């Protein structure tokens, strides 16, 4: 019996993430097949069990180079699989390419986590233009928040075309639930940040405020596992390696990393994936940006932007390890966790229907 | 002293006709230099404008992919753009060449205008790639020069701050004059012997989604009208795919009453289109250019991007149906209240080109 | 005002000769543009006027590598050019592969010299083959003789795609009838013009042929050969070999066509295997010895114009000289009232069909 | 007879103008031949330099870049048949072009050599690539004495290091033989010229900010900048300078144009290291938009004073030299030469004929 070929393409650990509980789901029920294309992982690939068909060897470069490739080389391993419907995830330059690329083949487009914006044109670039453009190619858009499909409607996208399913990353999350010896019985602090815009100077100056609240608050403890970049691992290793209060690490696993969220008292983070995990296990987060696509749990004062201020930081962290008031300010946005199902279920209604 | 580098990016004799205007105006004025790059009948129009292209990238051809063309401009179309130092990039219209150069202009961090913008059909990815080309450029772009106020309003729809769009009318109007002033560029021999003194309908159809059956139908309906009526003419200008010409070669090249042509500069096809009685086309530049020169259209297809015309009753869908067509051209011929209703500005009054420089002057010419 | 765009594609001199003709024409007439691509001639481009608007580099080597190049690269400059017609001439690998390339874009393809046909299969190979290939890719068929119009119906084609045009190589000779040392050599002696260069008579049966052309010349001290070499070196070798030491022969460089003509024009009688000398040699009433066990030119046979020889050199001194002794036999060779292969005005009958094909509505 | 086959190699503006003056002498004396190799036309057309060949190399990652040199320069080197190459300056082609040089056995002689900041890859690569072709070359063109110990310092032999000033004086001389002088006729002039990657963006901001507030400040005044060839650095000073009829931005401008116009100017405000050492030699004070340099004899000297990107200091130090007639002579001091007298071509000559040309 005939199943739905949905290609699924991504390069990088967190669109990975993401698109695990869409795969799985997709696996399980028996109307789809999902047929994955990699331009990149295989630690997350092992731990939910994806099984890439081809693996285009695209990313290392400028962005024309890497747009260029994906554009010109994602076409054949489309149609040789024989894909119906193309997903893609998120605001990557992967996402954008494979969405252009799968377009000119005349396979539809459906774009998992859908609408979130800065509102602060090419800021940052390309993640808010590849969000733009892969809007205007999608034929179907995963909505996580109201908030994110108001904005789809506002670039002109049809209202039937818009699904609120939530974040994909909340199931993930879900499919998941030394470090232990180090964090046991202390206040230990998360702190991730990757962020382009970031690295050098204001990296250097979260790595300071992390360094006085240390010397002033001899119980506390710092957890920071590094963006596999050796220039973001040199400016927190020669700013902290010393200090028995901080445990720089490499990369954790999906399981160890949302376990660890789980043991923090707060969360200090630039990432999008955990400003949407971290509410969900009730972990305040000071967001180390000047602006977020999530302005949903800035609203709802789950989360407060801090920016790369060392004075800001330490204020922010202090507040909230001192008042306790403060700190169930910021505990009570993104989806149940029944996101890959309301996907499915968009997919058969669009393309395993007949009126 | 600093000119604003102004990149002119176009692959076809549609983009290049309606970027010509804009192109003069910068060279003509001290504070900008056009830089053309073509990505591609265009040195007759190169000639006729006197453009000059400093880079000819060698990627559009026949029988290509959509996905190997795109592929080569956003790969190859960065270097020129940084070599002629290029401040901003203008694309036209809804070409695959316009959306993949904004592209790789944006992927340099260089600013992208965007000529005639706004138009929509109202029906999604079709035609492709037009519709989803323009919907793409629309977020790529800084600036839009909209040709209308509906235009205009199809823009805010896409999220598009009201300040990023500027209503200058469409460019097409303004290279009509330029050419229209020009008798013995435009003078044509035969085409006068052919016409002179004789009611001539001027057709036009190229529109990829009409080859075969459909471009059948249409010469079919030329050939009814032409034995019914022994004093009508008819003059073809055949797109130059040989799938085109064919169709229309083997329906109508003994009729004496067709003059089948080679594509005409465009001096010459817009005297001709004045010398018409009425415009049988699915361009989207002769639905700007006839209405203008009080000449009725009928439109070749089953929808349009130029609403204007419909609703001011310069232009009528007919599609690709032989009946309606016959009847629809009759109806003008016969009964002159029919066609004095279809006669009186849609789009524009001819200065876009000025309307146009004073908007990039204002954006990326001044300070705080 | 719309011009047929007619693609012409040739990679031989043999083919150019032949298509001269119908590129003048075309370009003379308004209605047509002639567009050359060659996979290859410049005495010949240079003699005609001919100007190439692109030169595929591929034919120097495997008939598979050739043909592959020719399917794989000749469809972008016909659709660059905007050719509507393709128009190939004779058995060449060329005019095949280039049929097939246009076919694979579906532009339609015209046959020039279309039909002839020995009867036995794959011989010679591959002109054989390539002929009747040609002849189920070609729309039209431009047939040189009434027996070659009947091959065709014979392979299906139907009737209306069949012209009988004649053959342009009759124009061609015309064309350049409007040399010194040749003249010093040939000046009052009986001249036999012989050429040689079929691929399976390479290396001994040429020998055979150069013996013949050996003991004809000490027998007969008054008698002359000019032989205009094929250029190839082992042909060259074999002649240079066995006749450079009688000053009775001249041994030539190939020859300009106009040189060739008006030296065929002087000679007594014609020695070949060639397809086009089998031709234009009748029309200037000289008898011709085809040095091949079959010919493709039945018709040349028929009339008594020419006979078949081979390559054996007792039969080869024995017909020539029948023909030299025996005036009786000399003119039973000659018909110079008939015309087997056409009268001149073959690249017009070309034209008249292209445009009652192509540019004409039912 | 025998000329010395001297190969010149260099991919920009700036190295073109200072192997210039080196060329001419080259091609003037019959002992030498000089044979140009370009990694990368108004330079070589002023100066009727001829490349006999041109590498497309430069347009890119560093090390894919240094590959390509390292790859392919040998073979036109040979082809040519060159015995000495000379590189100029801190590029990574000088550095790639002298290890290929080496790989061939070919000598280096290194034009303007010994230029230190004294802070380790600050900036990067200039610095490492000074700090390579140190050890490569075989002859050291110092352009100052402070230059030459620099090299001892890195182990280099008194022996293979000859100051013999910068070639960039030679230069300016060899050029010094409408709408601009329209603009700066009977005006106080400031000439900037901004370039340097580590200061694009915010800090060329604070640049353009700071003529803003001078502009506004003193109506007389004028500036002309004209623009390094980046639309980036084009963008900054346009955005915050265009509307200002009193600042004249240009198009980079050929040498002689540029050299006419450092002469009206009062002053001079630049990050360029030709800059620095051009306009003191035209009596010119210079404001270093920078925050170090590898030039401090015109620091020492008085001739010139860092002023980083810091918009108040720029301000006041313009205003100061401006206003104080005194505090702008002390930046023009007649006695002390900083960077030569503008002979350094002939001075290398005689140290490439002295090393290359003589026997025991
Ligand atoms: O050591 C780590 C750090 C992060 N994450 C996961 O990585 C994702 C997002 O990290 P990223 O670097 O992608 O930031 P983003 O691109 O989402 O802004 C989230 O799902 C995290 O739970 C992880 O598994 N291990
Ligand atoms: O023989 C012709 C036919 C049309 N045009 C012009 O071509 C442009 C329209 O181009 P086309 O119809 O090929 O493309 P479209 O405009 O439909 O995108 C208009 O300005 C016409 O006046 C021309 O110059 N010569
Ligand atoms: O030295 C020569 C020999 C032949 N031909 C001409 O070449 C053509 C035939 O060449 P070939 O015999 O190689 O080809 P074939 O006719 O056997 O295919 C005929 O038109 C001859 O008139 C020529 O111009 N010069
Ligand atoms: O518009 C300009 C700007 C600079 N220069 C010259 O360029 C050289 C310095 O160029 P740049 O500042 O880019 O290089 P740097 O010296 O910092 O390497 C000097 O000799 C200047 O005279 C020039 O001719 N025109
Ligand atoms: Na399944
Ligand atoms: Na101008
Ligand atoms: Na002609
Ligand atoms: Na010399």
């Amino acid at each position: 019996h005939m199943a739905l070929r949905v290609g699924i393409v991504y390069g990088t650990r967190p669109e990975a993430i993401k698109l695990a509980p869409l795969v799985l789901a997709l696996d399980a029920d028996p109307g789809f097949e999902p047929v994955i294309i990699t331009t990149g992982l295989d630690e997350i690939n092992e731990l939910f069990g994806l099984r890439p068909r081809h693996n285009l060897d695209i990313m290392r470069q400028r962005l024309s180079a890497m747009a260029s490739r994906i554009v010109g080389e994602l076409g054949d391993p489309l149609l040789d699989e024989l894909v119906d419907v193309a997903v893609v995830q998120g605001d990557t330059s992967t996402a954008f390419a494979a969405a252009y690329a799968a377009a000119c083949e005349r396979i539809p487009v459906a774009h998992l986590e859908a609408g979130l914006r800065t509102g602060d044109r090419f800021e940052p670039f390309p993640e808010e233009i590849n969000r733009r453009l892969i809007t205007q190619l999608a034929d179907l858009h995963f909505a996580p928040t109201a908030d994110a499909a108001g904005n789809l409607l506002a670039e002109g996208v049809r209202s039937d075309d818009v699904y609120v399913t939530g974040n994909t990353v909340i199931d993930a999350m879900h499919l998941v639930l030394e470090l232990d010896a180090f964090t046991e019985g202390r206040q230990t602090v998360l702190l991730t940040m990757h962020r382009r815009e970031s690295w050098g100077i204001p990296m250097g100056r979260v790595a300071a405020a992390v360094a006085e609240l240390c010397r002033s608050r001899p119980t506390l403890r710092f957890v920071i596992p590094l963006h596999p970049n050796p220039e973001v691992r040199r400016v927190f290793r020669s700013h902290l390696s010393s200090l028995t209060q901080v445990l720089l690490c490499e990369p954790l696993r999906y399981s160890e990393f949302i376990r660890l969220m789980h043991r923090a008292v707060l969360v200090l983070t630039d990432s999008g994936g955990v400003q949407e995990e971290a509410p969900t296990l009730g972990k305040p987060v000071l967001v180390l940006r000047d602006r977020t696509e999530r302005p949903e749990g800035i609203a709802a004062g789950c989360a407060r932007l801090v920016g790369t201020d060392p004075a800001l930081i330490v204020k922010e962290v202090g507040r909230l390890l001192d008042d306790p008031e403060a700190y169930e300010a910021m505990r009570r946005c993104y989806g149940e966790g029944d996101a890959a199902a309301r996907c499915l279920e968009a997919l058969r209604e669009r393309w395993l229907s007949s009126p």
